[PDB]
Formats: C-alpha cells, sequence, structure tokens
C-alpha cells in the first residue's frame, strides 16, 4: 500500500481516489477567559453534560474549584470526557480556558453542556463556545460521504486508513 | 530526476514549472443506501452500463441480490468495472451504499449508468450520484492542457511523471 | 539550516518567516492543435522571436517542418528558447501543440512572439496563447517583494535559498 | 508523539486535533527603495523606535549612512531589533530596501517606527510599509485560540509543539 501523501491519509489491487475534506471531530466546550488558573475559584455544585452514555452531572467540591481543580476532577470523574487548562491571549488580562472535549468523533458521540450550577465563586463560569459533534467528510472516487472515525476499513478493502489532516480540494491517489 | 514535492508530482535537463489542477477522473455511480448489505435484496434482473467497450448488461440473480452480492457479481462479470460497497453515515438508518467506478480515467473512457432494471426486490436500488470520466487538468509552463491518465511522458521529456494529487495554485518546481 | 516545508522552501542566526506567493515565470507560447506532430507541414519560412538579448528571426525549412521538425530547429538555433511537442486533449481530434519557453525568469527576462511567417504549410500555426514573463512575488516577515529567479541569498543572510513551490497563504518558519 | 503532518506542527496520550492558522508575526518595517545599498547615503540624525522595553533611538552616523551601514548600526545597537537589506525588483531602478524587525513575536512584543530625523542625505528614507506584531491563531477541537509564540507547551500536555507553518484550512491530527 502507498499513499499519494502519507501527510493527509496513510494507511496499512487498484487505483483509489480520495480526499479528506473535513476531519472527524470531537464534541467540546470552552469556557470563558480567567486570570489565572489557580487561585480564582468558580464555586462549589456541579456541571451537567449530555452524554450518548446519559445525564452526568460533575460535582464541583468548593474544597478546589480554580480552573485546574475542575479541570482535574472532570477528569477523575471518568465520564467520557477530557478536560485541560488553555491560555488564550485574545483577552491578555483573562487568558486561562477550561477545554472540556468528548473523547469519540462522529455524530452518534454528541455531547451537550447545557447547565452549570455554581453557589459561591469568585468568578462565573461559562461555556463560552461549544462545538457538535460530526462525521468525518471523505469523498472516494468524487462521491462525499460521511464517516464516523478518522479511518477505514472500507474505502481501500483490505487496508486500514487512517486520516492524518483535512485538506478540502486536495484529492490523493492511493495505491495497492 | 528531482520534484520540488514528491507528493504532488514524483517521477523516474531543465526547470520544468508544473501545477497538478485536477487529477483524471474515473466514471462512477453511487447507490441509495441499504439497511443492510447481506439481508435486503435488491431483486433480479440485469444493471445496464454503456461502456467505450459498448453496452454492457450485468445479470442480477435473485439467489444474492444483496448489496454485496450485486457486487460480486458486477466485479465477477470482467465488464471494465469494479464495486465496492461504502458505509455512509450522511443516513445514519441506510449507511450502506453500493460504489461502481470504470477502471480508466479521462474523457474517452466515459461510462453511463442508464437502466436498471429489477423485479421482485425488498427495495429499490438506484444510482443516486453519477460522475462522468475526466481528463486531469495541468499546467505546464503555466498553460493548462488536459492529460487522460494521471501520468505523462511528455511534460519533462526523458521522465515518466505520476500526478500523487490535485493542488490546485501550487505550482511545483521539478530539475533533470 | 532548517525549513519547516522543504517542499515548499529549502537552502543551504534568527527567525525566518518566508512565504512563496508565485514562483518566478519564464515567458512563454504554445500553438494551436495538430492531429499529429510528425506529417502535418506548417510550412517554409520563419518565426519571430523578440528577446532580451534583442529580435531572433529561427528559419523553418520545409524540409520538415512537422511539429516535430519545428521543434528540432528551434532547439537547434540555440536563440535562448526550449521548444517541446506536447499533447493536450482539449481537443482530442487536434492534441499536438508546440509549446516554446524562455530559459530564464523574471521581468526582464522578457520574450514576445509577434509574427510567424510560414509560406505552403498543409495547416496554420500560430501561438494560441502566450505568457510574460515574471518575477517570483514572496513575503518576507509578511512584505511582499519581488525576485528575478526562484532563488534567493539576500532572505536569509548565508544561505542560499530554493523555492520548491509556490503556497500562497503558507507562510514558513526556517531557522538557522 | 506524532504528527500528522510535521512540516505543520511537530512537537517532542490522546488524539489531539491542531489547526495552525496563522503564524505569530514579528512587528516590522521596510523603507523606500533605494539604487543601491553601497554609495546613496540617507543622512545624519537618528531613527526612532518604540518598543516594549522603551523608546530607543538609533543614531545615524554620516560617516556611513548607506543602507548597508544604516543596518549594521540598527543591528550593532543592540535595541531588540534586526536589520537586512532586501533587492525588491517591484521598482527595477531602486530594489534595494532595509527591512527592521523585532526579535519577538505575539501582540504584547509591539515595535513602532514614528519618526526618521535625518538630515543632509542624497535620498530620503521612510518606511513605506509597517507591520504590527500579532498573535498566532490556531485551533483546538475547533476553537480558535491566540498565542504569543510559534510553540506551546499548553495544547498538548506534556509536549511541546513547534509551529513550523501556517495552514488556514488545513487541521493536523496528532497522537501521545
Amino acid at each position: 500500500f502507498l499513499s499519494g501523501d502519507p501527510n493527509i491519509v496513510d494507511g496499512q489491487p487498484g487505483d483509489y481516489a480520495i480526499e479528506v475534506v473535513q476531519l472527524a471531530q470531537k464534541p467540546a466546550a470552552m469556557s470563558n477567559g480567567f486570570p489565572d488558573k489557580d487561585q480564582t475559584q468558580i464555586g462549589v455544585g456541579y456541571i451537567k453534560f449530555e452524554t450518548p452514555e446519559g445525564t452526568k452531572e460533575v460535582y464541583i467540591n468548593g474544597s478546589n474549584s480554580t480552573l485546574d481543580g475542575v479541570m482535574k476532577q472532570i477528569n477523575a470523574a471518568n465520564v467520557g470526557l477530557k478536560a485541560q487548562v488553555v491560555e488564550d491571549r485574545k483577552d491578555q488580562e483573562n487568558p486561562f480556558k477550561l477545554l472540556v472535549s468528548g473523547l469519540s468523533t462522529g455524530n452518534d458521540s454528541q455531547v451537550t453542556f447545557p447547565k452549570i450550577y455554581l453557589l459561591d465563586g469568585d468568578q462565573d463560569m461559562y461555556f463560552e463556545e461549544s462545538r457538535k459533534a460530526q462525521n468525518a467528510k471523505v469523498k472516494v472516487d468524487g462521491f462525499e460521504i460521511e464517516l464516523p472515525d478518522n479511518k477505514s476499513t472500507d474505502l481501500v478493502p483490505g487496508v486500514t486508513l487512517d486520516f492524518k489532516s483535512a485538506a478540502p480540494g486536495r484529492e490523493i491517489r492511493l495505491s495497492v
């Protein structure tokens, strides 16, 4: 198996034409900005997630409701979510943001973020932005189809393809 | 021989400027979606193809007219067509589609799909989408010309070029 | 020296930001299509070129005024021009075209094609398309400047850069 | 750690989706064109820079106020600026330009060029163009955030990422 561009599509007989239009997308949400990740407290209560495995409510203990504490409690809850704190200089005074993302891509792995219930915080936490889970969009011999993940065993029979990047308008030739 | 980008154009004395605008395209058609590829039967009769080698009619035996059976019978017919079943999550309830493609690219290798004649199926099969065969479009020193295949022995004299991907607006420099 | 993308810019201390907007372009002209390159004769006389080295008139001998003969006579004239015959399937009946290009890029290496004087041909030859010589356009720390060739010793002091492809909007980081 | 495209993002466990929308930009200014870099004198006085470290005034000695002399005096001043002379064929008669750039990227590393005070020059020097310092723009799981530099230790926890090129619309998959 050879890909015309392993940095768009790689894998492990015929002439196969594949275009990666969009990668599959994880559902995700990003907080408003905070001036620090280790002092300003967001309060006590819970954050609600609606997931393919049902409603999940992650309990935020005032003990440690800094952005860092909340990230660690979301990760320790093991509810199909991965949290991290990122720095976004769009607001230089409030650069720190909580990013929470599903672990799976595809329309069927949707996560929503419908409620943050928190009392006594130093500052309001909210998800300023969210993104829905999405399928990959790929073209096979010019036909756009949707895939749940960034891999396929069906497009090139006998090969497992992994999409490495989205490159709309950059059709790649593969051979086997 | 060196290509400025082997993942757009590679091959096996001068300064050669080549842009791959569009890869050469196989003629192809893709079915409507089915809920499965191994149970729902499309019926008995035939599927008609108009090819550069003349009219071809592939006989679909009710014995095995699942999408999988039809794919196997199209391939076994040896009429210049390659069939496979793909999964397209655009319709989650009916994800399975038959993709049928010519083996050759270029305007002169046209295939059309003018008739599906099938009685007693569980569900209607039809080609929801088709694509015409097309030439590659490449620019040599800025002039767009058309090629039948994704290779050339004429653009860089003494070298066989293979186009690995389309990259419109990305002129590549080659040397020999 | 390291380039962030050797397939856009490569070469042989600091942080250097380079974008290749357009490669430098050779002046060139391409004929109308012919049904063959080895039988149909274009006649006797000459083809005129205006070059940076002055007016050049290449004499076409009726002995061999096929597209192939003309290509060989232009090359043998040694007037700063390189000719080849390409196949362009835009007109399937008349696919063969003469491509004539200058050997140098840049605005100062302009070539024009102002006259074809040919009597007794089987078919009219003319330059259906021509292209002017052009400078490369590159951005250095965001400023677009023009270069005569697809190389530079000035952009990154102490290094000779060779532009491998044009990639407008794809700023590359280089280090030394 | 593996990047789907090391020529966009490289570095040194999870599924990480990163798009480099724009590289971080150095503040910079480029002069008008001069016919030479080693004879035409721009005069005596100073060039003013406003920098994050305060107002800096670089003294231009008539002894050597060629574009080359000025470049060398700006570099020898050690005021957070790097100067070089580039050749820009946009004006073939006046191709030589002084490019002066900050050493740091990001909104907080702004440099402006508010005054050139020079008497007795052969020709006027001025900054025909300038560019403000800017943050990198990157998307993490589809959310655009701003970074001061072309690196990050926060996007992929436990890895130092270096952005090698901007590739808007080309989301890259990374793994750890």
